[PDB]
């Protein structure tokens, strides 16, 4: 069960992973067009266009970066 544990976990790495990225690329452009509008369109928010970049995209990212990290982690690494 070790193999299949294995190659499975990693491919579903792959597959959660887009799966994920088509969901949180969607989200993202979602909230992020909205968030990045009002902020890009108030000269003080600029520094928030970044920082909204990176946060919206990785808090969204942190859910597959969670459970592949921690796979990984363990995986990878503690195996």
């Amino acid at each position: 069960m070790e193999n299949l544990n294995m190659d499975l976990l990693y491919m579903a790495a792959a597959v959660m992973m887009g799966l994920a990225a088509i969901g949180a690329a969607i989200g993202i452009g979602i909230l992020g067009g909205k968030f990045l509008e009002g902020a890009a369109r108030q000269p003080d928010l600029i520094p928030l266009l970044r920082t909204q970049f990176f946060i919206v995209m990785g808090l969204v990212d942190a859910i597959p970066m969670i459970a592949v990290g921690l796979g990984l982690y363990v995986m990878f690494a503690v195996a």
